[PDB]
């Protein structure tokens, strides 16, 4: 059970969770490539990875997806949450250098993967062998994509380390903007395809219901995290949380905040309830009786169903991970699991 100010009633009684048959197989294969590419000390992958619950996040998301497809976007989500710990600590400490080192070399990794597979800084190797696998399975033109959309996040991190390091807390809205850039909307948005099967034209896509449903399945994903870490992000001075933004910039209490975030994440829900339906409306439509036709609207069904999985994975993944288990912390500002 999840506490009130926590629980989300729609989702409970209508976004029933889903796992992937590979997690047992993926939750240790992950963990080991944590240890084997020496992305988190032995003994903290040891005594946490496996309560951090980065496998069974994507494993009730991307549902249908080829094992090995599975695999390689486990490691990245395993990678990327490695990531945000190592640019909080750059943060933390000091190490303006080191980020504008680490950000350069993932820009040219993220373009040349194979080329960075075996670099000295185990998170650009580790990130690049995770990034080379995701481009095998598609044709170039989504690997494009892929890297357009990753290079955009890249810089709100950087913005990111701007604002911490200033001390600013970014506006609401200008917040909302950074946070689908930060949370990587477009990035866990494209990996449905891999996972599907098939790279969707342009013109299937960017249809409008398409990009609503997508949108709002991220919008709940990053609000509901907000939601939930606050606790921990207060504790470590981190400024990006709609929570934070509101309580700065519009004067709200803690109390009356985290109200205004919880009605913003429930009305995702039942606006992702509308337009799911024109969602699959649209595959129908696709079906016109061709082959492609057939590919297509199984594909972007496969996608919609698994825009609705992200809404319970994330949901029943932030009352099971360790990540933000703040009140068992020796140092509320210093995570167990980060490398300080
Ligand atoms: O777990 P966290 O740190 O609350 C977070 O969700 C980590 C994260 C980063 C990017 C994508 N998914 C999760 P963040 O975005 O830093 O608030
Ligand atoms: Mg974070
Ligand atoms: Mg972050
Ligand atoms: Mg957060």
């Amino acid at each position: 059970a999840v506490p009130p100010s926590l629980r989300l009633p729609v989702i409970e009684a209508a976004f029933p969770r889903q796992l992937h048959p590979y997690w047992p197989k993926l939750q240790e294969t992950t963990r080991t490539w944590l240890l084997e590419k020496r992305l988190m000390p032995a003994d903290k992958v040891e005594e946490y990875a496996d309560g951090l619950c980065y496998t069974d996040l994507m494993a009730g998301y991307y549902l249908g997806a080829p094992d090995e497809v599975l695999q390689a976007i486990a490691d990245y989500s395993a990678w990327f949450h490695v990531w945000d710990d190592r640019h909080d600590r750059d943060i933390v400490h000091g190490r303006a250098g080191a980020w504008r080192r680490l950000r350069g070399l993932l820009h040219t990794a993220l373009d040349s993967p194979g080329d960075h597979l075996h670099h000295e800084d185990t998170l650009v190797a580790g990130f690049a062998d995770s990034v080379r696998r995701l481009y095998a399975f598609l044709p170039a033109t989504w690997n494009a994509r892929f890297a357009r959309h990753f290079h955009t996040v890249i810089e709100a991190y950087d913005r990111e380390f701007h604002n911490r390091t200033r001390g600013i807390v970014p506006g609401v809205e200008e917040y909302l903007e950074l946070r689908r850039l930060t949370f990587a909307h477009w990035i866990w948005t494209d990996l449905l395809e891999p996972s599907s099967g098939c790279e969707l034209p342009d013109a299937v896509r960017k249809h409008p219901a398409y990009r609503r449903a997508a949108l709002l399945s991220q919008e709940f994903a990053a609000w509901y995290n907000d939601l939930c870490s606050l606790p921990k992000e207060i504790a470590g001075d981190e400024v990006h949380n709609l929570g934070i933004s509101l309580i700065t910039h519009h004067s709200l209490t803690l109390e009356e905040a985290i109200g205004e975030v919880r009605r913003r994440v429930e009305e995702c829900i039942t606006e992702f309830l509308a337009v799911e339906r024109d969602a699959l409306r649209f595959a129908d439509e696709l079906a016109d009786g061709t082959v492609r036709g057939k590919e297509l609207s199984g594909a972007v069904r496969a996608n919609v169903g698994n825009m609705r999985n992200w809404f319970s994975s994330v949901y029943w993944f932030h009352h099971e991970s360790g990540r933000y288990m703040v009140d068992s912390w020796d140092d509320r500002s210093t995570p167990p699991y980060v490398n300080n």
